[PDB]
């Protein structure tokens, strides 16, 4: 099934996802120079501060840190949404060395990892009917930069021990998003997909101009993850991004 290797990676995924071809696939390669900067658009309204974590899991593409998303505790507005869109959950993809992770390239340069705030607009009832929709998902995009320490990831990387493997869960309550954020909100933003299967064309992506650093011992820990389940033979979770599609027939708005 699905995966990030020679087998089973990207390139073969057009296969049981024939939508992998599509009109409006992502990442996509952010070029500054022909990005239209478009001056209706609205600043961000990031509400993150009574957000309810749960749960990190290792799903075998990667970990993601589950929330709450029963009420609006956490939610995106604002920006070229119109809609609430809640929290349901965040997740990264990384790279095996420090100059290839993120998923969207800025000008053709990559970062060493990208942060997924995974949204679904709250007008379609739950998470499912919202796949169902053009405009059902919205995904903020952050690229991690290797650096000094973001204070913020420290928790989430002392945790992944317990979730070494595909299929292990631990408990991770009272986490705040927060911390994950850069100082300024300006984004680029554009119309596009998941970017692993199903591939659906979904989301609206909203990827963030400023990056997070973190050193590069927090990212080290990302990658001693394991895609297997245990007693199966270890393979290491690393290079779980899928490359930049065309851009075919979309604009870049810019809010800056
Ligand atoms: C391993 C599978 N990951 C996906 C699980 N999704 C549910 C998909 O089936 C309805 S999802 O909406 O949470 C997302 S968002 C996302 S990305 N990288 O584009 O932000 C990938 C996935
Ligand atoms: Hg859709
Ligand atoms: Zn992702």
């Amino acid at each position: 099934h699905w995966g990030y290797g020679k087998h089973n990676g990207p390139e073969h995924w057009h296969k049981d996802f024939p939508i992998a071809k599509g009109e409006r696939q992502s990442p996509v390669d952010i070029d500054t120079h022909t990005a239209k900067y478009d001056p209706s658009l609205k600043p961000l309204s990031v509400s993150y501060d009574q957000a309810t974590s749960l749960r990190i899991l290792n799903n075998g593409h990667a970990f993601n840190v589950e929330f709450d998303d029963s009420q609006d505790k956490a939610v995106l507005k604002g920006g070229p949404l119109d809609g609430t869109y809640r929290l349901i959950q965040f997740h990264f993809h990384w790279g095996s060395l420090d100059g290839q992770g993120s998923e969207h390239t800025v000008d053709k340069k990559k970062y060493a990892a990208e942060l997924h705030l995974v949204h679904w607009n709250t007008k379609y009832g739950d998470f499912g009917k919202a796949v169902q929709q053009p405009d059902g998902l919205a995904v903020l995009g952050i690229f991690l930069k290797v650096g000094s320490a973001k204070p913020g990831l420290q928790k989430v990387v002392d945790v992944l021990d317990s979730i070494k493997t595909k299929g292990k869960s631990a408990d991770f309550t009272n986490f705040d998003p927060r911390g994950l954020l850069p100082e300024s909100l300006d984004y680029w933003t554009y119309p596009g997909s998941l970017t692993t299967p199903p591939l659906l064309e979904c989301v609206t992506w909203i990827v963030l101009k400023e990056p997070i650093s973190v050193s590069s011992e927090q990212v080290l820990k990302f990658r001693k993850l394991n895609f297997n389940g245990e007693g199966e033979p270890e393979e290491l979770m690393v290079d779980n991004w899928r490359p930049a599609q065309p851009l075919k027939n979309r604009q870049i708005k810019a809010s800056f």
